[PDB]
């Protein structure tokens, strides 16, 4: 009980959180308020995903690099968009030892100065383009609100990826492309649903023509996140270092540049949608051991049920399935059981004396903890396929949730009904930047209805989805009453 998650997720959410990545070792906290250690059943996801994104990136001939930590005022201030945005969270170092800096030098809180400072060098003819880097990386942006394990951190590992193209039809392209990718990501992998839409204009990236969007949501406490993100950057960057390309007419040209990222806030997606009262539950594509295998004593007799289960240790382990036998002797089995749904694993094989005798084993899921029991020699495919249905099962549950956390309205009468039941709206809008600010303050106004202390009220434009509704021909904008243009998501958010 005391060695449990003591906090339910519907009763607590912040606690719960709290308690399930500390115990099940993911997050270790830190003296500087902020930053957080990834311990290794954390870095293992992460690596996890890692491998899928480059292999994906690769088919696309993105090639990994690696630019400085580092950034000079003259570089950082080049594009003004994109420096009014970053500009009062920049952390800068100005001294060695005792000593001042003779210039003063800023943390990446992403690198497009960084590269772009170099690309002109790098680009001078349409036959050096497409260039196409990415970097796994770690950047630093130092707010002051509230942080959360994973999801909002001032320093957050990532990728970032930025190519520069001929034109704007093959940059807009790859754009859309990696924001698949990042949707594959999610759902192969961390088993979570997202939502692709465009952000409007007063969220998009400083600097970005459009930034295309995943937008995962949070029904626990009714929060909106982000997810990744794709931007076409168009030709903004390109002006402002000034980097251009003889084309094939002999004409200078712009180039035509993306950007796109997506960070360790990906696990936390996962935990806060899985994570039940047990503690973490891990898709098996990121957990490392997929079975632990706990033995049962009454009270060959200790050494049979030893044999037997290094037996079923072996099976798995020559199929590729790395897995733990937990024969601890100073732990009860129930303490076992604990332990490892803790921490997440998917299986857990129980072996006791009567499994023993009837040759079988007892294998049970994390997901809905059911139970059955399986002979000896059919345990490898039972595991095989109960691994690749609870992959699924966890998948499926969690898009029923997001797809039951929208509601579509036509009137802003409806929407802080839809707001206090945790949910998303859907709703016609005119998409004026303007109205972003008032609907803002007005839904935070309209909150005095919320049990987070650190979270805003607000509610804010999520993204416009890239999947419409029909517009019927006279709906109105459901906050300025003006022709609505597109259906746009707004909640609120982390
Ligand atoms: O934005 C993050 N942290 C900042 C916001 C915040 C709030 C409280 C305290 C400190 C900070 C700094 C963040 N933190 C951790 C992990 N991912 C994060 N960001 C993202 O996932 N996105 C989407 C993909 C492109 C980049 C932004
Ligand atoms: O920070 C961002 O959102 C963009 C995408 C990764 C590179 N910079």
């Amino acid at each position: 009980n005391i060695l449990g998650i003591t906090s339910k997720k519907i009763e607590n959410f912040s606690d719960w959180y709290t308690q399930v990545i500390v115990k099940s070792e993911l997050i270790e906290y830190y003296d500087i308020s902020g930053c957080y250690i990834l311990r290794p059943a954390a870095y293992y996801i992460w690596e996890c995903v890692q491998a899928f994104f480059n292999k994906e990136i690769k088919k696309l001939n993105v090639e990994n690099s690696y630019f400085p930590l580092f950034v000079t005022k003259n570089k950082l201030e080049k594009e003004k968009n994109h420096i009014e945005g970053f500009s009062p969270e920049v952390a800068w170092v100005t001294k060695y030892g005792d000593s001042n800096l003779p210039e003063e030098i800023a943390i990446r809180p992403t690198s497009e100065t960084i590269m772009y400072s170099v690309f002109p060098k790098w680009i001078r003819s349409y036959r050096d383009l497409p260039l196409k880097l990415n970097q796994w990386n770690t950047v630093v942006r130092w707010e002051f609100k509230q942080p959360t394990p994973f999801i909002r951190t001032r320093e957050f590992l990532w990728q970032e990826g930025h190519t520069a193209h001929k034109n704007e039809e093959e940059a807009v392209k790859l754009v859309f492309d990696i924001l698949d990718l990042y949707r594959r990501w999610y759902e192969e992998y961390l088993a979570v649903p997202i939502i692709k839409g465009i952000k409007s204009e007063g969220e998009k990236f400083g600097g970005a023509n459009f930034t295309s969007t995943a937008e995962a949501f949070i029904s626990e406490n009714g929060r909106a996140i982000q997810a990744a993100t794709s931007h076409y950057l168009g030709t903004n960057f390109a002006k402002m270092f000034k980097i251009e390309f003889e084309d094939e007419n002999e004409v200078k040209q712009y180039v035509h540049q993306t950007s796109w990222g997506c960070t360790t806030r990906s696990i936390g997606i996962m935990i806060m949608t899985h994570g039940d009262d047990k503690g973490l539950v891990l898709p098996p594509n990121v957990s490392k051991y997929k079975v632990v295998i706990v033995p049962i004593f009454y009270k060959t007799d200790e050494n049979a049920i030893h044999s037997y289960c290094k037996d079923i240790e072996k099976i798995l382990k020559n199929a590729q399935i790395n897995c733990v036998y937990d024969d601890r002797a100073s732990y009860s089995p129930g303490y076992k059981f604990n332990h490892w749904e803790l921490r997440g694993i998917p299986i857990r094989i129980e072996v006791g004396p009567k499994d023993l005798q009837n040759n079988s084993c007892v294998i049970v899921r994390r997901d809905n903890n059911e139970k059955c029991n399986v002979k000896k020699e059919s345990v490898l495919l039972e595991t095989q396929q109960m691994l690749v249905d609870i992959h699924k099962n966890l998948f499926l549950k969690a898009k029923k949730k997001l797809d039951d956390s929208i509601v579509q309205v036509t009137s802003f009468s409806e929407v802080m009904n839809a707001l206090n039941k945790k949910k998303m709206v859907l709703a016609p809008w005119c998409e004026d930047i303007a109205t972003e600010e008032e609907i803002k303050k007005e839904t935070q106004r309209l909150s005095l209805t919320n049990s987070e202390t650190t979270l805003s009220g607000a509610m804010k434009p999520l993204c416009i989805p890239l999947d419409q509704p029909p517009m019927p021909p006279n709906m109105k904008c459901f906050w300025s009453g003006k022709p609505a243009k597109r259906w746009c998501l707004f909640g609120r958010s982390y």
